[PDB]
């Protein structure tokens, strides 16, 4: 059995996926499918997955698709390079900082949003709202990496910095300074972009297109 | 060592941390919070919390606060009674519809959410865009119940259900009539309903007071 993954560029739950496919050096088959072309949509697709999203996922019969449903069962099925530690109380550390990581999202990127979505209706008195949520939210995180010295939830890379990495990503793709505002965090986004299996899954497109900016003001 | 929650009514992330308690008959310590009087926000809290929400939990030395970093805790903390199955491949779907859930949240609850806070702006050219969706949202999980003619991930109560019923149960509180149009997800609620563990942890104060019935349209 080999797995296979459909995935697009630029996808935070798809390079999920990537990364511990990669980490635990899982040979795989995939096909990167491209966005703006739909490709997410097509028939294939959408037998093995309804909603008509990426990533996709099969190995042998077993099929799955939620991102986080996808990195567990590869963590269960191939366990000879652990992503997480042994000891339990240690591994509720990870799995916190695991799905914290869902309010960067919200949190963050909606800073983002809201200057994409309601564009040219930009009310600077709501803006800085949302803008102080952002800087609350990062705030924890960098608190983390400052608490730990290394990685987001360790001294290790564990199963949260999968989930948390692609983000911090994300975020300096649309442009954040965050060298002097966030040391730690720019400390630990250098250090990841420096690791063999991060530099292979960075996101394809990323190279020759530009950044969205949405972010250059952040800090 | 025996585990603390602090948890409030209503809340699903709660919730799940008390039925994966009850299901695998921990005994545990409780202090149950009023959100009216913001007691989620206190000191206490506050120390163990740095993001004044609940849960919150303890078990020891062991803090853990992200509702699903605590399940997944207490399912490798006490093994005696499993909420996941033994085959790996199964596992991978009960994993699978855990996640997945959160599109219930936001393809569901942003019908609510809308009619709440854009309310006396009620625009029924939008109304009926969500309104869709949501419908979209509940016929995945329909389907779901259909395929396996029980519980939501298979045949047999997993850490799936736990995940999905207060979503479930949320949404009939907002008045939906699921009878005829979700006979499946209907059927599930009501066996649901049924079973001790969930009627011992059924919203303190829901009994009380009046739906909220953002939901009496639905369907
Ligand atoms: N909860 C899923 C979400 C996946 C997702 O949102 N995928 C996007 C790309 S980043 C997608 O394919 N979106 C297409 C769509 O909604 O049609 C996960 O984490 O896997
Ligand atoms: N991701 C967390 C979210 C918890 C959460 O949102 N809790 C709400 C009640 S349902 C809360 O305490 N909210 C307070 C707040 O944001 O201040 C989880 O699932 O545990």
């Amino acid at each position: 059995s080999k797995p296979f993954v459909y995935w697009g560029s630029g996808s935070p739950p798809c390079w999920k996926v990537l990364l511990v496919l990669q980490e635990k050096k899982i040979d795989y088959d995939e096909k990167i499918i491209s966005f703006s072309k739909k490709e997410h949509k097509s028939e294939e697709i959408l037998e093995l997955n309804p909603r008509g999203q990426v990533p996709t996922f099969t190995d042998g019969d077993v099929v799955v698709n939620e991102s986080t449903a996808i990195c567990m069962y590869l963590e269960e099925k191939y366990p000879k390079v652990p992503l997480f530690p042994s000891d339990t109380t240690i591994r509720a550390k990870v799995y916190q900082r695991m799905f914290e990581t869902s309010n960067i999202s919200t949190n963050v990127m909606e800073f983002v949003q809201y200057k994409m979505k309601n564009k040219d209706s930009i009310d600077q008195v709501l803006l800085k709202e949302k803008k102080d949520k952002a800087h609350v939210e990062l705030g924890h995180w960098e608190n983390y990496l400052k608490q730990t010295g290394g990685f987001v939830a360790t001294k290790e890379f564990t199963m949260a910095d999968v989930f948390f990495f692609p983000m911090v990503a994300l975020i300096v793709r649309q442009g954040a300074n965050l060298k002097d505002s966030y040391p730690n965090i720019f400390k630990y986004y250098n250090m990841m972009m420096d690791r063999p299996t991060i530099v292979k899954t960075m996101p394809p497109h990323w190279a020759e297109s530009d950044s969205p900016g949405n972010l250059l003001d952040l800090c």
